[PDB]
RNA sequence: GUUCUUCCGAGAACAUAUACUAAAAUUGGAACAAUACAGAGAAGAUUAGCAUGGCCCCUGCGCAAGGAUGACACGCAAAUUCGUGAAGCG
């Protein structure tokens, strides 16, 4: 019988790869996109119809 | 060891703790080249390719991509339990 060509009847699980569960388990090889980028965080301006002021604004 | 003190051969200050310390002696752990054999995924054959899984790697700068689809998988799969009437006995 053929059985190697099977789908995922069994559930997928994870949470144990490189650097998961312990921060020292990151290898010093890191991916090209793991470079620091977009490091200045944007925020929404003051008076953006913020929730409490919006609530007031019935 | 130096700049100074003098009663004279001593005194004050400056200077302040190197080194996985070995020229060694010991003790684990990987792949190498090839005589003969029989030889590489899918209900006949030629057989794609891409997936899926874990206490399996290798090449790669790599969330790219290759390594036979990289290899494997390839059936006792029972795993919460019964219910019935004939005929021997005794
Ligand atoms: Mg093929
Ligand atoms: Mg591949
Ligand atoms: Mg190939
Ligand atoms: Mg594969």
């Amino acid at each position: 019988m053929t059985t190697a060509h099977r789908p995922t009847f069994h559930p997928a699980r994870g949470g144990t790869a490189r650097g998961e569960g312990d921060l020292s388990k990151l290898s010093n090889q890191y991916s090209s996109k793991d470079m620091p980028s977009h490091t200045k965080m944007k925020y929404r301006q003051t008076g953006q119809e913020t929730e409490a002021d919006l609530r007031k604004k019935d």
